[PDB]
């Protein structure tokens, strides 16, 4: 039936109700040291 679903009021509007760096192994950008 008719149920309240939230309020309205003029101020409040309508109030309803270490970094893991993954990479690839690829020379020469990232090779295994």
């Amino acid at each position: 039936g008719l149920e309240k679903i939230g309020t309205w009021d003029p101020a409040s509007g309508l109030n309803m109700t270490s970094l893991i760096v993954t990479t690839i192994l690829e020379e020469p950008y990232v090779l295994f040291k």
